[PDB]
């Protein structure tokens, strides 16, 4: 029984929790053991469900939180319907507004580091590429950081106040050490 485990619980959503575990499970790993990436994948659910809040009411279709095979099958009919090609690794989201692709990001690093692995990974850079940071920092592909600001900066005070929570249990130095 972990403090972080418990902060995990207490701090985001049931549903976020109920879908990390469910996640981290699928691909091999225990949220009571690896609790740095128990929180870390709570983080990027949230950020990724906000991120699709943000705009219209149906603008980008949610493919994080899903299971792989049925994400898989979203990513096939999203493709297959606007003639996106299909990306070598599973986005988080896809905007219909822009017709592309988003992977989202929440780093501990700077966004360049994190960015650059992750364009890195992304080879044609078709999917767009947005990356939040916990010191309210954040970096998108050609500039182009799709929602209108009021959005993202919602996103990036509630990355600080989950920062504040863990320091404040002082669970934040070992969270930052561990991406
Ligand atoms: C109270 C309010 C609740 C949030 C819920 C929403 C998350 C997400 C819900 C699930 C649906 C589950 N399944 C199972 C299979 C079919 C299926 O659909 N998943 C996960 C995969 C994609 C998806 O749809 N949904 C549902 C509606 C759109 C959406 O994104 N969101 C979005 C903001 C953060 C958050 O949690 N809602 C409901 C609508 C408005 C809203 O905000 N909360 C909780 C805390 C913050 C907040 O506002
Ligand atoms: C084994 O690896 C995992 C892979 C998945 C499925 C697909 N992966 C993602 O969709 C994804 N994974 C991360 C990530 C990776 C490692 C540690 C922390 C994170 C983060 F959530 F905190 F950011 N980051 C993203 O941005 C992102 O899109 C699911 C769970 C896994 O542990
Ligand atoms: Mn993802
Ligand atoms: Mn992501």
């Amino acid at each position: 029984g972990s403090h972080m485990e418990d902060f995990v619980r207490q701090c985001f959503n049931p549903m976020i929790v109920e879908l990390a575990e469910k996640a981290m499970k699928e691909y091999g790993e225990d949220p009571k053991i690896e609790t740095n990436k128990f929180a870390a994948t709570c983080t990027h659910l949230e950020v990724c469900f906000m991120y699709s809040d943000g705009g219209s009411k149906h603008r980008f279709e949610i493919i994080e939180g899903r299971d792989r095979i049925m994400a898989w099958t979203v990513v096939n009919s999203i493709c297959n319907t606007t003639g996106v090609e299909k990306p070598k690794f599973l986005p988080d989201l896809y905007d219909y507004k822009e017709n592309r692709f988003i992977e989202i990001g929440v780093t501990r690093r700077e966004v360049h580091i994190y960015y650059l692995e992750k364009a890195n990974k992304i080879k044609s850079e078709k999917t767009h590429i947005h990356i939040f940071s916990f010191t309210g920092e954040e970096m998108a592909t050609k500039a182009d950081y799709t929602l209108d600001e009021e959005s993202r900066a919602r996103i990036k005070t509630r990355l600080f106040t989950i920062r504040q929570e863990m320091a404040s249990r002082s669970l934040w130095d070992s969270f930052r050490q561990s991406e």
